[PDB]
Parts: structure tokens; sequence; C-alpha cells
């Protein structure tokens, strides 16, 4: 029925055989056959299918209202599997500020295989329509993006893709299935770095893909079995376990996000704040139409690099590490960590200033997170 | 010093910090930084590097006398990563009877990316030299192959590759690093389905790659980090643990292989036997020159499909399952299991008759395995 | 600072060496020594101490405001370790309705070792004072108890114990450290079945003990090392991971508990309801003085056994299983499951009627849990 | 049939449901019931029984030719469970040099519960007969013992126990079920620290108990369920996996033991050597009658403490750590490590001289182990 219930009872996450209320961990690679060709329960080799991985795939299919789930050894492994739906000469339209790993995979690996890519500003969907070439086969969007949380209209993206014969894909990592369901808005394929919010405990590197399209699911399954970027059974188990608390965690994170944003907007050491909940934010109305909550990633400007470093060293409950979606609240400076490859003047032009801080709100007490960040900003 | 010692003490498989005599399992995705950019021990995100995966990579590098190890989520994930060293328009020469998964990945995935492949009979290396095109960039050989155990001269393959500017690759799954070291014979890259002998307990799906070439290692590392088919930490741990007993297991398997082959050659219900230890076997001398032991995979002919089925049902210690390299002895009929896609007349032409049985010798008692298979054959 | 923050940052749950933001899993039994007697980090044999178990012990010590933590292979293993602080001839006072496993261990195991026990109604603390014998050495109370949730005054129990020289122990399983901290109220030892709320995912059987008393901690450590009921490293890891969400889960459970109780009191198929939040409940004022929230265990009367069975079969979101503290909501009939050993007339006398239902509220949506239970009760 | 086969196929270590060729890891605590009291497969709560633990229990029962297996969280947890078969006032006869942990548990824990113990020299069984009191209920022997490998006649011990109404127990850790089967010689209960040879990889702390006696099995099961020192499912899995290679490992260890002993006897820096394979060793004939192989633990005298320390620092393949039964070869000085509590003059009287070295032979190459130890001894 309601979401917190669906999180607990959606999918198949018990053992039919013993009745165990959690999915057994099938640390196994091959399965007995009673006769040549007769599989007891559909399992014959763990790369093709493993019952624990089948559990987590059923969960992600259920939570995204799809029919088919696929678990990969990372988010970029899932993204790669989806890109490998295409051939040499095919073209992909992506949003201009995709995740660095996606940009790197596309422009440094798949471009050598003749797959062509254009990164355009999808915050206006007519820029998608102009970017469409006779060779375009796929539209791939993140919303909201990193680290400036640009919002792209998912449903108009799906309509454009349907009308021009494109496979539409949404990287739904930042929102989770708890708040945003691209498959419900006409998208063909939804994917996640389960490394982030879904696993939620900074202890699994995993990717998840879901689709309702039988033929796309057949092609994704063939690609998974042939190239082999499968999630292992222990990691699939830890994903199922972490997803149990996704709703409770996202709602705690959302309460803290709202209060932290009021603080940031009021503080004098903070300039621009980037988050889709802010009403002046581009496509705020669109985000509210396609999601019923918010990501925990917030970016905001302090004055310079020295102010950013002092901010990080003055906090008690903000942890300096990479990734997002932990139970801990994480803090980082994109210009020094994720975007240090880009020349500084081009970082400035894009909005990745030297004093741009990104926090990933965790599940600590809301007042503690607000007060801690505020006193750290008071030292500036 | 000697191999059984190197298996126990080669690589880094203890904890420097606590002194734990086994590699800790880093069920983790991200790492604290004391200052922006300063990693405590070189770890910042588990897809890029994880200390347990680093353990297993050091082991495979050491055992193959390489300098660099890479752990992937499966054997075909490692094979795919190696093939992705190439671009659209590049050409690969492979042995004619490669593993079905390798054939499928190449002709159904990477061919769509403009990578061109030819499967030639590498048992005569001048067939490699004739197959070389101006676009050839890679030579990929398995030795011995499945299921007929054709042997390819590794050292002449390396010389040909060096002289024509090819990356040479050997799939060394069937021999393990215990018996055959391609990097020592001039090969650029050696790889394994660690799912088989190395893990050795039918409970990990994994791939391992090793190389001594710094620039190839840099390209493999970039491909791994960008496409993300990484082995998880629990599976890396179970690989380290299984590899500890590789020598003891391979030597038990080899004793049983020798006795089982004497039995098979003597039995009247058995026709041709395929194994590189048989002196009449093509390139037997070559195998003995490049390996100091044998694989546990044996194939032999019984009369027809009904005889094969009766053989399988009459054994007590031979398990009907897919894969190889278990502690259990595994039995299968390629024409009904791995090769049932190929039309029967073409299976016959290739030597995959309806009564071709493949066994993967396990570590049961030698006399039990011999006697069991013999009494089962006596029922024919 | 505040509780949800202390849950995330209390204890030591990162790797000092690599910086891993989660506790490494030391699947290991022994540790290198650089010189005879010099341990690198205090570890020499995993039964004595293991770094993952040390992590979970630091967490339970921190959350209960103690100084020493101990992880055992189950709740009854922790209870047994605490009882083994005594000698033949020593006497224990316990509350009259202790957990069946505690009653069984005491009257069927430790009584054979000359340890004497009396079960008295501790809801009036002067019954403790009367029960004190010259041989009494320990006072052991659960609050609230199972399945009728009788409340015992913890702070007066601690005063009585201090004045008469008794080791005071509280089984704090039902409340968790999130809501009730016996060590803060003068109790010597607090313990938990971490199998329930703390692990919180029905996938670890574990016990946790905490104390601030150095000499009791030394005796508990000696007992643990000598009798060996230690928690393994994988289970210690899963406990740390589950405890991360304890606050979010307990607060969801508490919201649902309040609404479910309003429903149960209003429904005509329900008679008596047992929970410490009900104002007419014995020692409600005491509970509110010693805890700032509620357990998720509720018991209530329906008419008979047939009504109980129909209730269980008519619910959609209530799972029929043993134990409590899951993410799922669990339902059971004590007279048929936990108390079926006791003759029925004595069950009736104690209040364990044939139609007594016990639910353990999970973290599903509150309205779904209320509506589901209500429609199931409407079928009666 | 033969032992190496029984190791692979004895017990139930596959999944009946999916056919998985390895035992699934049931990381779970409770099980669905279809109706109140009807368990799907006999599981209702993991402390009582867990399907992975059931797997390892079936293996130890099969390997010891018993009917009932029990897995505990450590060897001393299994020993404690067995001792708790007795009541206050009961008396136990043990061999004079029991494992320190057994001595400590008995004289510092269970003696406070009125269980009485005498440690006598069981190398002459008539010393058992003299030690029998009217209150004696149990006879507990290790053979061979640590660190001087004293041998006790198992079959005469069983006869004495049967004639006087004693429960007979053998701690069979040092021999493993591969070489010595006490239940076959009339013993009631056999137990193991599975931490050592059975797990065999220094990565599980576990105890195993086996018996053929239904009523003793019922009492052991009750004690296990009530006091809760159960092995967890991940550790039970790793035990099953390690036991697969027990035969191969023990046979490698035995080959190395024989050669190392020839070396030690020949070397001039070595005085007395203690091992049951030496023909002049007390009860050598008895050992050969009750076992068909040898333990890997050897003790030998060098001149003093300084010679022992130099020996340890001069070896390349001998690791200084606690415990035994690793894949690595372990070295230690009892007088400085396990026996440093005992006053030095009493250590001398017992034979634990300052220069007594104990090695636990691992599975490295035999010549490497011999040569390494010999060159290290040449530096003395
Ligand atoms: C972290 C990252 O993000 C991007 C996206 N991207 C591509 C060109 C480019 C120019 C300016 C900016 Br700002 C972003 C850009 C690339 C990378 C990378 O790791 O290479
Ligand atoms: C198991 C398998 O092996 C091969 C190799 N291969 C490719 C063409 C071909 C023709 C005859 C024979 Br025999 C083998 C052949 C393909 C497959 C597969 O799964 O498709
Ligand atoms: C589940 C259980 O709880 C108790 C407590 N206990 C002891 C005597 C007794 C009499 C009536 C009632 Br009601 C409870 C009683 C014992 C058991 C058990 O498993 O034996
Ligand atoms: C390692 C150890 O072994 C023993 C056995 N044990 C008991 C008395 C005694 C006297 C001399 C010698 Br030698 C051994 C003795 C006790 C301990 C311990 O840790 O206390
Ligand atoms: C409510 C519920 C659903 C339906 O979810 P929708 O969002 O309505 O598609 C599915 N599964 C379970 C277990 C549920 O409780
Ligand atoms: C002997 C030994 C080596 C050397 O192996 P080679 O086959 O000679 O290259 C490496 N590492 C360890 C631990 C060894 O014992
Ligand atoms: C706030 C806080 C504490 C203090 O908790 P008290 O309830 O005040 O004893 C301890 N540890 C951490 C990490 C905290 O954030
Ligand atoms: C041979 C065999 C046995 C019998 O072992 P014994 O030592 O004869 O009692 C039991 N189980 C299996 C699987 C065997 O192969
Ligand atoms: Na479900
Ligand atoms: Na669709
Ligand atoms: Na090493
Ligand atoms: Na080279
Ligand atoms: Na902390
Ligand atoms: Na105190
Ligand atoms: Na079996
Ligand atoms: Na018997």
């Amino acid at each position: 029925s309601n979401k917190k219930t669906k999180l607990i009872h959606g999918g198949h996450t018990t053992d039919d055989y013993t009745g165990a209320v959690t999915t057994p961990i099938y640390q196994t690679s091959t399965y007995l056959q009673d006769d040549i060709g007769d599989l007891r329960q559909g399992y014959e080799y763990s790369r093709t299918a493993n019952p624990t991985r089948s559990s987590v795939e059923s969960v992600i299919a259920t939570l995204e209202n799809g029919k088919h789930g696929f678990a990969f050894s990372s988010g970029v492994a899932a993204i790669s599997a989806v890109v490998m739906l295409l051939d040499k000469g095919d073209h992909i339209i992506l949003n201009s500020d995709v995740y660095g790993g996606t940009y790197r995979a596309l422009t440094k690996v798949f471009t050598r295989f003749g797959i062509e890519v254009d990164f355009v500003d999808t915050t206006h969907t007519d820029s998608i329509v102009q970017a469409i070439r006779p060779t375009t086969k796929m539209l791939f969007i993140e919303t909201p993006s990193n680290p400036l949380l640009r919002v792209t209209d998912i449903k108009k993206s799906a309509e454009i893709a349907k009308e021009h014969g494109l496979i539409s894909v949404v990287d739904n990592t930042f929102m989770t299935p708890y708040y945003q369901n691209p498959l419900d808005l006409g998208i063909d394929i939804v994917l996640h770095s389960a490394t982030k919010y879904l696993g939620g405990h900074s202890d699994v590197v995993a990717g998840l893909v879901a689709t309702s399209d039988d033929k796309l699911a057949e092609r994704l399954a063939f690609i998974s079995n042939s190239t082999g970027g499968i999630l292992g059974p222990q990691d699939s188990y830890l994903l199922v376990r972490g997803i149990k608390t996704l709703g409770l965690r996202m709602e705690q994170i959302n309460r803290s996000v709202i209060e932290i944003i009021k603080m940031l907007q009021a503080h004098p050491a903070v300039q621009q704040v980037f988050h889709p909940s802010i009403e002046s934010h581009l496509n705020h109305d669109v985000h509210m139409a396609q999601a019923d909550g918010h990501t925990g990633v917030i970016a905001f400007e302090v004055k310079n690099t020295e102010s950013a470093k002092q901010l990080i060293k003055a906090t008690s409950y903000y942890t300096l590490a990479e990734s997002l979606g932990a139970v801990e609240s994480l803090i980082s400076v994109p210009a020094l960590m994720t975007h240090a490859s880009i020349p500084a003047d081009i970082r400035a032009k894009e909005g990745i200033t030297d004093g741009l801080v990104r926090i990933s709100v965790g599940i600590e007490d809301t007042e503690d997170l607000v007060d801690d960040l505020k006193q750290a900003l008071d030292t500036l």
C-alpha cells in the first residue's frame, strides 16, 4: 500500500524452502541438475543467475514499478551495460553535467567503440529535440544532477524519446525509488548507483537497473551474462538489508535538508545555495511535479578555497570522504576532489567555484547538523 | 622458494595494522581523508581500489610472476576488460575452439563495437601468422582448450605477437598458475576464471588478470575503474582463502587424472580420450615444455547419447553440474549442455559427438574415482 | 550530542589504518607477533579479542553510557555469562515473569550448579526487599516484561541492590539504549538480546552486555574468555550496521505503537490491552520516569483461540514468526507458541489467556498497520 | 568409501531447494510459520537451529561416525557445554596436562559450581582407575596432549568409563577426524576446537561436538539452546568449506612432519624431540593402534631462551603467532607464551624448559620447511 510498507513487503526477500524471514546468501557458483537440462529452481550457473541476486533484482523492480531487475558490480557497471545496448555509429544525448564517471566512461571508453555522445542542457527539453541526429538511439538524463542539482523534466523527456524512437534512461540515484519513479513517467530504463542511498551504509559498491520492457530486459540480461559485471551474493544481501530502511532514512534526511537550507540561506558567509527545494531554483515546479521529496545532496558557495577548508575543519558531525548516501553526513569541495581535472577558469565558468561546498545530509539529529554547520560557518 | 611455499607466503595476505594472519574483509565503499587529497593508505573509493581486492590482486600477480593484478566480477568480465583495450576497427586472432562465453561475448557484443575477430587453428602457429591482418592488435589463446584440450605453443605465440606488435593474452584457467606461467614465456597478459580452480570451492564467481607491463596495467586499471566490473571484498577474501590450497588440490587432481586416463584407455566402452598427458595427443611435447602438470578436465567418447546418460546415472561420486575446478568431481555432456546451440552435424564435424563426456576431476580419493567411473562404464 | 547523532558517531566504527568509514570484518583467529609477547595492536587470539567484536562492544558501551562492552553469541549466552559471576550457594532475585529462556536457563541449568533463584513480583520493590536472603548476591530485572509488559522501578531496584550488596542487572532488550539507560540509574550491568531491536533486521543472533564497573568488567571478560560464548566477526559487523538505524526505527515503531493502541482500545473485539504507554497501566508513571519512549511489543485480548487464529490469517502486513524487533511487524499467540508448556489453567491464572495476541510493531507505514489490524479485527 | 571421498561427500552440504552445490549461508534469526506450530522445514529460531549450522553439524557427525553434531562459538564453549552435563558435587578425571583453557575453565569457573576435578597421568590407565571416586561422573582426555604430546589409550579409557558408569569424552583436536575416531573406540563424546585443523585457515573460532548417544545428544542440545554458545551461520559455512581440504592438508602436514623430525633428531642444537611418531615415545604403540596418522604439532628442546628467540628470528617460513592448524607453519615458545603463568621451576619440573620450541607444521613445501628450520638451527 503506502511506501514504508512496500519497502518492507515488496519483492521476494524470504526463503520459500525454510521460511527464513531474510534472503539466504547463496555463496555458490553452480547448481546440481537432476537430469541433463532440468534445473531444480531455474539456477544452473551463478553468473547467469544467483538466488540472492534474484532477491535484490526483484526488490528494485518492485520499488520502481518495473518488471525486471538487474544487479551489477557497480553503478558504472550498470551504466556501461545500458550503453552497450547500442552499436558503433549510434548516438546518445545526455544532460550537460552528468556524473564524472559517466562522462569518463562515455568519452574515454565507449567513444573508442564508435558510440557518439553529445552533452546538452536538458533543463530546456527543446535542447534535446534540437540535439537529435538521424543516428540518435538513446536519451540518458540524471535528475537532479551533481553538484549543482539541475532538474530535467522526466515526463517530457520520455515523450520526446517515444516520439523519436529513443531508448530513454534515467539515472535515479540522487532521488531513490522512494521519491521519484521514472518508469511511471514513461521512461524505458531506470538505474542507480546502489552504492549510495539504496545500500545506504557506505559498505556496498553496486548498481541496479529496472525496466518494464520485456525486449530491453532480454537484451540487458544477455549483456549481463556475456560481459559479466554481476553483483555478488553477499553484496546483494547487504543491499536488500539496507533498502529495508530507505524510507526512514530518506525522511530523516529530508527533514534535516529543509532545516539546513533555511540556515544556509540566512547565513552571511554563504552565497548561492543549490537544491531543487528552493523555490527560485530552475525547474523547481518540474521537480515537484515528478518527485514527492528531495535528495540529500546540497551545494552552497562560501567565499574561497581557504573558507571551504576552514568550514570542513570546524565541523564536528560532517565527515570528509568521497561518495554520498551514507548514514553519516559527508562534506566535500568539488573543485579540489571530483573536478580538479578541469582547468580552474572552466570550473568557474560552470559554477564550480573554489568555495563551492557539497554536503550529503546523513541521518544524525537535525538540530545537531544545523547547529554544527552554523557554528562552523560562524568561524568564517 | 618452491611452489607450495609460494602459495602460502606469496602476496600480501595479512593485516599490517592488527597483525591478523588473514586479510580483513573491507565491506566498505569510501574512506576518511585527513585533509582534502591526502589518503591515509591510498584508498578513497572502493570501485577504484579496496584493500581486500588489493590482497587478491597481489596474490595473482605474485603467482603468475607479474607486477600487476586485477580482480573482476567474473571471468568474462576480465576477458571483456582485456578486449576493451582495443578500438573500433581493431582485429583479434583467437584459437578456433575458445570458451563459449568468450565466443559469445566477441561475436555478439564486441563485434557491434567494430572489433573484428577471426578464430583459427592455433595448434599450428603459422596459422596465426597467416591470419594476421594489417589491423590485428591482439592475439588471445586458451591452452588447453575446452572440451577437446587442444594445446597451443605459448612461447611461439608470444614471439609472433612481439614481432607483429600484438598484445598477447593467455586464458590460463585450465592450468592455473601452479602448472603454467604465460608471463614467463613472453605473454603480455594472463587471465583466469577464478570461478574454477583458483577459488576451487564452487562458491565464488570471479576473474583475475595479471601483467608485468606497466602501460597495459595502467590501461586495464583505467578500464576497470571506468566500466566497474570489480570483484567485491567478500569474494576477494574467499579467493585468497581458496588459493591457499591450490597446490595440494591440483596435485591430488593430477594423481587421479593419471589413473583415470589409464582406466579410460583400457575400457572397451570408451573410444577416443582427450587430454594433453596422452603421448599421442597433438602438441603433447609442447604442453610438457610449457607446463609441469596437467589440467583436471578430461573428455572421452562413449557410444551415443543413451550411453552418456546411463554413465552419468550409474556413478556415485560424479556430480552432474556446470563449471569445473570444484572439490567435487563434475560430469557433463557438452552436446546436451554447453554446445546444444550448435547444429548436431556441425557438432559431429568438430568432434563434439553425442556420446562425448567431459569430467572435471575433483579431490576425492583416486581409487574411488577410478573404480566408480569404471563400474559405471561396465554397465554399458 | 542528541541521540540520533550519538547513534552515528558514538563508538569506534571506522578503520584507523585505511580510513574505511565502516568497521572491517576481521574473519581471523590469530595475529602475528613481532616479538614474543609484543602484540601490534593488542590482539593475539580472536576468542580473547577480535577487532570487529571490539567495535560492537565499544558501540554498546557508548550507547548505554558504560565503559565496557561484551558481545556474546546470543542473548542467553550473555545472560549465562552474567549468572556465572556467582558461585554455588549464591541466590538471585528475578522478576516473576522473566523471559522463558532466562527462566529455563536458571531453573534447569544453573540450579544444578547450586545457584538458587526466586521469582517475585518486582512491580512493588518492597517485594524485592522481603525476598532478600543472607545468600542473595544478584538482582536481575526485565522492564517491561513479556508478554504483559509489567514495569519495574529501575532506580529503586538499584538503590535496594546498592544497600544490600547485590549486583544489579537489567535486561534492557525491550526498550533498547535509545529509550532507557539502566546504568544511568545506578544499575551495575545492562544486557540485551541484540537479536531483537539492536540488530533490528532478524538476521543476527547475539547478546550484548555493558557495565561501568571495572572489577565486574574484569570478571565478565574472564568468563567470556574461559567459557567462549563470543560473537563472531561477521555478526558483530551486522550488529554495528543495524544499530546505525536504531533511532529512526524505534521512532517509526513508536508512532505506530501509539496509533495501534488507540485503535485496539476502541475496537469491540479487543478487551484488555497491555502496554506501558496506557495511563491506567501499573507503574506507568515509573516507566515514564525511567524511559523517554516505548517498546514496540503490545499484547491484547481477543475472545478465544479461534478468534486469535482468524486474526492472524486475516492480516496482510503481520507476519507469523517467533522473536521481536524486526523491520517486519510480527504476530503471535503466546499460549500456543511460547507458553504452551504451562498448563492451561495456570496460563489463565497468570493472564496468558487463549486469545492473548502479541504483536511486535515493525516499521511499515503507520496507517497501513492500523488499518490492516482493524479490518482483521472487524472479521471477528 | 575412502577418507578423501568421505570428506567431499559425507554430510549434507548442498541446497535441496535450488541445488546449489554449497550450503547457503542463512544469515537469519527467525522463520515464517504457515500455521501456529507448523514449521516448514523444522526451523523456528536460529539459536535453537539454523540450516547452515545444521550443515556443519551433519559434517562433524559423519566424519566422526556419530549420529549427532553440535557447533559452538569456540572450542572452550563446546568443552563448557560438555562439562555442564554434570551437577554440583560431580567429579571429573582429566589427563594431567590438559589444554590451558580447559584447565582454567575447570579450576576457575566450574569449580565454583561444585564440580570437582582431578588431573592425573592417564598415560597409565590404571591411574584413571585409582582416581575414580564414588562421585566421578566423567572422564575427559586429550590425546596427544600439548605441548609434550603425551598419548592416552582411548579404547581402554572407554572400557574403564563404561565399567564405572562414566561419560567418556575425548578432545580430538590435535588428530582431527581424519586420523583418529574416538566414537569408534567406545567413547561417548568427541569434541574439537574447529579453530585449528578443521577450519584450517586461521579464520574461524569454533567448537564441534559429536556423539552417537541419543540421550547425551538430547542433553547437549538442551544445554546449547539454554546457554546459547552457538556457532553463527557465516562461521559454520567457512568451517564446511575448510573441512573440504582437511585430508589433503593433513597428508601434506604429515609428510613434512616426518622429514622435519628426521632433521630435528639429527641436528646437534636440538635435544629431546616430542612427537608420537618417534618409536621411543611413551605409548607410541598405543597411538599407532588408535590413529592412522599424526598431528602436526611437534615440540623440541634447544639450549635456552636466547637460542629459542634466535631460532624464531632466523626462520623465513615459520610464523610467530598463537593457535595451531593453520595453512602457515607456526612457531612458539610455551614458557614465554602459553605457560608463562607457571613459576619457572615448576615449568622445568614438567618439561616445559626455557628452550622448548613448539612448531605447528603447515602446508608449505616439505623441503622448504626442513631446510629453513635447519639453517635457522645452524645459526645456533
Ligand atoms: C568530475 C567530472 O565531471 C565531468 C564533466 N565534464 C566534462 C567536461 C567538463 C568541463 C567542465 C566541467 Br565543470 C565539467 C566537465 C568530467 C569529469 C572528469 O572527471 O573528467
Ligand atoms: C559453447 C559454444 O562454443 C562455441 C564456439 N563455436 C562457435 C561456432 C561453432 C561451431 C561449432 C562448434 Br563445435 C563450436 C562453435 C560457441 C558456443 C555458443 O554457446 O554459442
Ligand atoms: C515461556 C516460559 O515462561 C516461563 C515462566 N514461568 C515459569 C513457571 C510459570 C508458570 C506460569 C507461567 Br504463565 C509462566 C511461568 C517459563 C517458560 C518455559 O518455557 O518453560
Ligand atoms: C597453559 C596452562 O597450562 C596449565 C596446566 N597446569 C595447571 C597447573 C600447572 C602446573 C605446571 C604446568 Br607445566 C602446567 C599446569 C594451566 C595453564 C594456565 O594458563 O594457567
Ligand atoms: C502497497 C504495496 C504494493 C503496491 O505499491 P504501489 O505503489 O501501489 O504500486 C506492492 N507491494 C507491496 C508489498 C505493497 O504493500
Ligand atoms: C619462493 C618464493 C617466491 C619466489 O618464487 P619464484 O617461482 O622463484 O619466482 C616468492 N614469494 C615467496 C613467498 C616465496 O616463498
Ligand atoms: C552527543 C554525543 C555523545 C554524548 O552523549 P550523552 O548522551 O550526552 O552521554 C557521545 N558520543 C557522540 C558521538 C555524541 O555525538
Ligand atoms: C565411504 C563413505 C562413507 C562411509 O565411511 P566409513 O568410514 O566407511 O564409515 C560415508 N559417506 C560417504 C559420502 C562416503 O563416501
Ligand atoms: Na516481501
Ligand atoms: Na514503458
Ligand atoms: Na604473504
Ligand atoms: Na613482458
Ligand atoms: Na564513531
Ligand atoms: Na555504577
Ligand atoms: Na554430501
Ligand atoms: Na557409544
